[PDB]
């Protein structure tokens, strides 16, 4: 759940 994906 890395808010920013697919480009974190």
């Amino acid at each position: 759940g890395c808010v920013x994906y697919p480009w974190c």
